[PDB]
C-alpha cells in the first residue's frame, strides 16, 4: 500500500507547510488547496493549487517545476516565489523572492526576476509588471499584512482568511477604497483600527459577523 496523489487544504485562520518529493518547500496560506503527487513524473514537477502559497523550489535545470492555477502556470527551474490566486479574489499576483520565474497565461507570457511582480486583474483584464519588495509581499509567513494600493475587497478577503472571521460591508455605504499599509502580527481589532485611521471605515459586531461601514 502507498498513496500516489495528495490534496492538502488549509482552513481560514491557519498555515500549513509541505516538503514535496523533490525537496521543494511550500508554505500554504489560509484557504489554500494544493494537489501534488507522492512522486513527480519524469519530464516536469507539476502541482495544482487554488489560494496562496510561497514556494522554495529545489533547483533542477533539466526538470521544470510548474505551479498550475486556473488562470496561469508558474514555471521555474529553481527559485522562491509567491503565487496569490484565490478563486474569490478580483486580483492574481506572482512575486519573485529569488530565481527566474515564467508566468504563462493564454494572453501573456512573462519572465520575472527577484523583486519583480505581476498583477492580473481578473475583472477588466489589466496586467501590470512592476518592482515590489518580495519580503513585504510574503509578510503573511510571519502573520503580517502588506497593502500597496490594494482594493478594499482584497483587504477584506485577506482579513477574513487570516482571522477566520466573516466580514460584511454595509449595503448603504459605497466602498471603493485603495489601502496602503504594513502591519506586523496584530489582532484583527488593531488592523481594523489602523484601517479606520487611514480610510474612515468603521466596524461593528452583528452576531458572529463584523460589519464595515462609513458615516459623516
Ligand atoms: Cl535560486
Amino acid at each position: 500500500s502507498d498513496h500516489l496523489l495528495t490534496e492538502i487544504s488549509v482552513n481560514h485562520g491557519e498555515h500549513k507547510q509541505v516538503t514535496l518529493p523533490d525537496g521543494t518547500v511550500v508554505h500554504l496560506n489560509a484557504g489554500t488547496v494544493m494537489r501534488y503527487p507522492t512522486e513527480f513524473t519524469s519530464d516536469i514537477r507539476l502541482v495544482e493549487m487554488e489560494g496562496e502559497a510561497f514556494f522554495n523550489v529545489m533547483r533542477d535545470e533539466g526538470k521544470p517545476f510548474i505551479v498550475r492555477t486556473r488562470q496561469a502556470d508558474v514555471k521555474v527551474l529553481g527559485g522562491s516565489f509567491n503565487v496569490k490566486a484565490y478563486q474569490e479574489d478580483e486580483l492574481m499576483a506572482v512575486s519573485v523572492r529569488t530565481g527566474k520565474v515564467e508566468v504563462d497565461m493564454p494572453e501573456s507570457v512573462m519572465r520575472l526576476l527577484p523583486n519583480e511582480q505581476i498583477i492580473v486583474n481578473n475583472t477588466n483584464g489589466e496586467i501590470l509588471k512592476k518592482n515590489e519588495d518580495a519580503q513585504k509581499v510574503t509578510a503573511w509567513l510571519q502573520g503580517g499584512l502588506y497593502f500597496n494600493r490594494t482594493p478594499i475587497s482584497s483587504v477584506i478577503h485577506d482579513l477574513e482568511r487570516m482571522y477566520n472571521q466573516e466580514i460584511v460591508l454595509d449595503p448603504n455605504v459605497v466602498f471603493d477604497d485603495y489601502i496602503y499599509g504594513e502591519h506586523d502580527n496584530k489582532s484583527l481589532e488593531a488592523v481594523l483600527n489602523a484601517i479606520q485611521y487611514s480610510t474612515g471605515i468603521r466596524y461593528r459586531k452583528e452576531e458572529s459577523r463584523i460589519v464595515l461601514y462609513k458615516t459623516s
